[PDB]
C-alpha cells in the first residue's frame, strides 16, 4: 500500500516542517552530544527531529521557533490537567510547605491511598509507585511469586512499560518473563493458549482498551473469556488501566462489570507528579503487610514522595472526581463522533478508534479489533496527518493519538475539527 | 548471640516508642485500611509502628506528637539537600513556569543530560529514569540485547532496586533474569563463578559500596578482579552508583581510576525529584538512538519531567558541586572517625562502616567486608541503638545507617556524637 505519491508527499512534509523549525532543528544537535539520539524517551522522537518546546500555559504551548499550539498530547493521558492547573500548583505548594524528603511516612500517602481505594471498585488496598513501568512489574512479581508460577500471558499490541512492551511482538529489552502472546480479542485462539498454557499462567495482563498500540477497545467477549478462564486455571487476571483508568470514575472495570484481580494505574492519578501504583484483591495485596511472616518486599525510594501523595489526592477529590470522569468521557465521545461524522460526510478512508476521552486516527474503514488491524491501516497517510495537524497550530501524538485534557474547550475541538476538514479536502488525490 | 537479656531491652525499648508516639500509633491502624500494613514503602516500616512526620525545615522534623528530631538518614541518601532547601524551590517554581506535563522535549532535559555527563567521567551519554530500580532494570536490558547473553552476576547483600533485590539472596519477587550470587568482595570464590558462567555472562552488576547492605566499601583487588573478568568474557560491567555517586564530584569511579562500562544513577541527582539515570560507553548507549535502524525502545511517562529536569540541573550545577562533593565526603570522614574514635575510647563493641558522607553502625569489631559480616553482628544491638537515638531526637534508619545531608552542621553532629556516648554508658551491661 506504500506508495510513491505518498513518499513525496512526506520528504515534502518534512522539509516544511524542518524549515520551519529551524530552532529547534540546533536544540537536536546539541542535544545528541549528551543523550542517544538526542532522547531520553524514545516516543519523542520523530523524523526530521522533534519539537523541543520553551513554554505552555492551559491547553497551550510554544515551541523555541515561537509557534503555538493547542496540545490535544495531553502527555499520553497523564497531563489531564493542562500544563499550570492553579489546583495542582496549590499542592505542590502545600507539599513544599509538608517538607522535602522527609525519610519517613506522612499522612498524606494515606489519604490518598484512601482516595484510590474509594473510586476503583476492585481495588481493596494499594501501593505506589514511581511509574506504570514499576506498577506492572509489581503486578508480575506479586503474580508469580504467589502462585509459584512463571508463564505470563500478554497480548500482542499490548504495551505495558519499558520492560513490557509488546507493541511489536517480543522486544530483545523486555524483562525475561516466560511470556505468551496472544491476538488481541482474538477468543477462539486465545481460548486454545489457556488450553496449553492455563496450568503454568501466573497471570493474564491486558489493557481493557490498546493505549500505544491504537485505542482498540476490548470486546467484552474477550474480557470474559480471561475472566473466566483466569479464575479457572488459578492465574491472576492483571487489567493494566494505566490509561484506561480515567474513562469513569473507577476505571474500565466500572464501565463493564468485571473484577480484576489485580489493576495497575499511572498517569494523570498522581496529578501529572511522577506516579505509579499497584492494587486489587485484599488476600492478594496482603502479601505486602511488612509486619507479616513471610512478607513480600516493595521498597522504592520516591513512592511516598510528598508532591504526588500531595497533587494526586488533589487530582482525584478536587479535580478529576467521578463525576468530572465521566463529563469528560461524555464529551470526549461526542468529539470523536464528529471527527467520525467528519469522514463520513466527506467519503473520506480513515476513523477515530477509542473510547470517551481517547483516541486515535486509523487510515482504514476496516474494523479496528487487534494489533494486525491497526499494522494494516495506512501508515504514511498518518505520518502525513501529524504534520498537517502541526501546520494548523494542533499537537498531537506522532501516532495519531489524542487524550483530551480537562482544558482543552470549544476553541480548540473547533480547530481540530477543522483541520482534520482541512486534511480530507487538501490531500483528497492520495485519499 | 541472641539472648533473653536484649529481647526485654527491646520489649522495653518499644513499649516506651509506644506510649511517646500515640498519635502516630492512631494514624498506623488508620493507614491498615488502605495499603498492606498501612505502607507503601517496605523500608519505612519498623516494630511496633513507624513515626508519622508532620512537616519539616532544613534538617530537622516533627512527628505527628510534635516530638522534633534531626534528620541523619537523609531519604536513604536522595534527600541531599534538607526538607526545604532555597535552591530546589527555586528550581520548582522554574519547571511551574515552563509548564507540567508538557508532552514533548524541552531544553530543560538536554541541560541536564549535559550536567550529568560532565562530571560522571565513564558517562558519554546518559538517559533518564525514574527510579534507580528502572535504572538498573534498563542497564540489564542493555546488556543482555547487546550480548545476546543471559547470565548476569550480582552480589549476596547487593540491593539494585525492587525487582532486583538480592539483600537476603534471591527473592521470589524478582524479576527472572537469570542471576549467579557472589560473595562480596570474595575474589577467588568470584574468580571461580566467573570461569564457570563467563561465556554466558551478559553483565557484573555491583555497588561500589554496598548501601542497603550496609555501607561496606568494596576492595579495590574485588572491583580490579570484575573490570578485568568483564572484559575478558565480554561481560559488561555495570557499577550500581545509586548512592555511590555523591561520593566525589565523579563517584566512586573517579575515586578508584577503573571505569565500568555502564554506570547506573539515583537518589540526590534529581534535586530531591523522582529520579534514576543510566548511562557509559558511548558506543553502547547509541542503541538507544531513535534514528538508528534497530534502536533499543526505552519510553517512560515521567523520563523527561521538568520538575525533575530542573530540579535536578539546580542539584549539580548550583549546588552540590564537584568541590561539594569533596568537602560533603570529607566532613563525613571526620565525622565517622569522631564516631569510631568514641567507640574505641569508650571499649564499645561497634564500629561504624562507610565511606565519605555514608556510614552504617555494627555491632562487631570483626572485619566488616561482605553480607556475611554485617548479618553476623548484633542485630538486637542494632534495634536498641534505633530506639535510643530516637529518643535523644536522632533520627536514622532502622538499620542504623545515616547518609549527611548539606543541612547538617556542627549542633547536628555533636548531638548525634553525644547520644552514641551516652548509649554506650546506658547500655554497658549489654555491651
Ligand atoms: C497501558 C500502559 N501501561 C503501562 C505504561 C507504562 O507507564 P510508564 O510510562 O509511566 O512507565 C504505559 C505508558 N504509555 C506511554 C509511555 C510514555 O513514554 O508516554 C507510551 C509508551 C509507548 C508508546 C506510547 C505511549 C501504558 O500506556
Ligand atoms: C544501590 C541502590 N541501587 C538501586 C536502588 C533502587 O533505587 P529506587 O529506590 O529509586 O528504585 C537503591 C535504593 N535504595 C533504597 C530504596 C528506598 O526505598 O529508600 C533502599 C532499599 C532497601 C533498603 C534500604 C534502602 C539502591 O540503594
Amino acid at each position: 500500500s506504500d506508495t510513491a505519491e505518498k513518499a513525496q508527499a512526506i520528504a515534502a512534509a518534512r522539509n516544511t516542517f524542518a524549515r520551519d523549525n529551524p530552532v529547534s532543528a540546533g536544540h537536536h544537535e546539541r542535544a545528541r552530544r549528551s543523550m542517544p539520539g538526542g532522547n531520553t524517551r524514545s516516543i519523542l522522537f520523530h523524523r526530521p527531529f522533534p519539537l523541543v518546546i520553551a513554554q505552555g500555559t492551559g491547553s497551550r504551548f510554544q515551541d523555541v521557533d515561537g509557534h503555538a499550539y493547542v496540545n490535544f498530547l495531553g502527555e499520553y493521558t497523564a497531563g489531564l490537567f493542562g500544563h499550570s492547573h492553579p489546583v495542582i500548583r496549590a499542592a505542590v505548594e502545600r507539599a513544599l510547605a509538608v517538607g522535602l524528603n522527609l525519610s519517613t511516612q506522612t499522612e498524606n500517602e494515606a489519604l490518598f491511598a484512601e482516595a484510590v481505594c474509594d473510586r476503583f471498585p476492585s481495588i481493596d488496598l494499594v501501593r505506589f509507585t514511581n511509574s506504570g513501568t514499576e506498577a506492572n512489574l509489581m503486578a508480575l512479581a506479586t503474580a508469580t511469586a504467589i502462585t509459584g508460577r512463571k508463564t505470563v500471558l500478554a497480548f500482542d499490541g499490548g504495551y505495558h512499560g519499558g520492560l513490557l512492551n509488546f507493541a511489536s511482538g517480543h522486544a530483545p529489552t523486555n524483562a525475561p518473563y516466560h511470556v505468551v502472546l496472544g491476538v488481541y480479542n482474538d477468543v477462539e485462539g486465545t481460548a486454545d493458549l489457556l488450553k496449553r498454557h492455563g496450568h503454568d499462567c501466573a497471570a493474564i495482563l491486558v489493557e481493557p482498551m490498546l493505549g500505544a498500540g491504537g485505542c482498540v477497545p476490548a470486546e467484552r467477549a474477550f474480557l470474559d473469556l480471561l475472566r473466566a478462564e483466569a479464575s479457572r486455571c488459578g492465574a491472576l487476571l492483571i487489567f493494566d488501566e494505566v490509561m484506561t483508568s480515567r474513562l469513569s470514575g473507577g476505571g474500565a472495570q466500572e464501565m463493564l462489570g468485571i473484577s480484576a484481580d489485580l489493576t495497575t494505574l499511572g498517569k494523570y492519578i498522581g496529578g501529572g507528579m511522577s506516579f505509579g501504583a499497584f492494587g486489587g484483591r485484599r488476600d492478594l495485596m496482603e502479601r505486602f503487610d511488612p509486619a507479616r511472616d513471610g512478607a513480600f518486599a516493595h521498597a522504592g525510594t520516591f513512592n511516598n514522595n510528598i508532591l504526588t501523595m500531595s497533587a494526586g489526592h488533589a487530582a482525584l477529590t478536587q479535580i478529576y472526581t467521578r463525576q468530572a470522569a465521566s463529563d469528560l468521557s461524555a464529551s470526549g465521545d461526542r468529539f470523536r463522533a464528529n471527527l467520525n461524522r467528519i469522514a463520513v460526510e466527506n467519503q473520506a478512508p480513515l476513523q477515530f478508534t477509542g473510547l470517551g476521552s481517547l483516541g486515535t486516527i486509523h487510515f482504514s474503514r476496516a474494523p479496528i479489533r487487534s494489533a494486525g488491524d491497526v499494522r494494516a491501516a495506512d501508515q504514511q497517510l498518518k505520518e502525513l496527518f501529524f504534520f498537517h495537524m502541526l501546520r494548523k497550530g494542533i499537537y498531537l501524538a506522532p501516532r495519531g493519538m489524542y487524550a483530551l485534557s480537562l482544558e482543552i474547550a470549544d476553541a480548540g475541538r473547533d480547530a481540530f475539527a477543522e483541520a482534520l476538514a482541512d486534511f480530507i479536502g487538501e490531500q483528497r488525490a492520495l485519499l
